[PDB]
């Protein structure tokens, strides 16, 4: 799992950040 195991790495770390982003700039 090479890339796998960073791909639950990164999308652990990645896909919970990019879950919480935005920017409304109101």
């Amino acid at each position: 799992s090479a890339d796998e195991e960073l791909e639950a790495l990164r999308r652990q770390r990645l896909a919970e950040l990019q879950a919480k982003h935005g920017d409304p700039g109101d």
